[PDB]
DNA sequence: ATGTATAACTGCG
DNA sequence: TCGCAGTTATACA
């Protein structure tokens, strides 16, 4: 059971394949059944002064009593469901890391995507990581650095059943997108777990 | 108060 | 197809 450690100036990440085809497939199907995404008005964001709707499908889940601002739109996460607990318990029992909140993204195909984002936030616990889990289609994850100087970009194929671990830094211009890959045709579900403040 | 960042898009090469 | 340039009008640090 092996890990890859990702390092560049300001960057610390740890990719691994947590799940074999045995359960990752079983879980993927159980996710498609049960996960309820946001629709219409709740699936919208304000970026650069306009409202758009997300080129994907989103959901939030978590412990009771929390709120999460996502790009100028604040909701309360839906209570946990048996499959999300089932996963979280596995991640936690392996990473020794607890989480109260997860943000779920379904991408129907290679043009369903997400845009460059800094985790720069004070909504996360003081020193705590972010666990990114993926199921379905293998898709590229991208890290870009803000600058002024020329240091490279970190591309990463996130496979069916794989865990990516990222540390939250308090001072980093590392942005993360998951760009369009037109050639991809299968669906992809992606759950990033977080530890949220309860102050909200 | 005055600076600065933005989870999205289109139109180029 | 893919990546990079340029947003845009409030929001908030």
């Amino acid at each position: 059971h092996s890990w890859r450690h990702i390092r560049a100036e300001g960057l610390d990440s740890s990719y691994t394949v947590l799940f074999g085809k045995a359960e990752a497939d079983e879980i993927f199907q159980e996710l498609e059944k049960e996960v309820e995404y946001f629709t219409g008005a709740l699936a919208r964001v304000q970026v650069f002064g306009k409202w758009h709707s997300v080129p994907r499908k989103q959901a939030t889940y978590g412990d009771a009593g929390l709120t999460y601002t996502f790009s100028g739109l604040t909701l309360s996460p839906k209570p946990w469901i048996p499959v999300l607990e089932r996963i979280r318990d596995h991640v936690s029992g392996v990473t020794g890391q607890t989480f109260n909140f997860v943000l779920i993204n379904r991408y129907k195909d290679g043009s369903d995507h997400i845009c460059e984002h800094r985790d720069d936030e004070r909504e996360l616990a003081p020193g705590s990581p972010i666990a990114s889990v993926s199921f379905g289609a293998s898709r590229d994850f991208v890290f870009r650095h803000k600058d002024s100087r020329r240091v490279a970009v970190v591309r990463l194929p996130l496979a069916h059943g794989s865990l990516l671990m990222m540390n939250h830094p308090t001072n980093t211009h590392w942005y993360h997108s998951l760009p369009v890959r037109k050639k991809v045709l299968a669906p992809r579900v992606n759950l990033t777990f977080r530890k949220i403040l309860l102050t909200a």
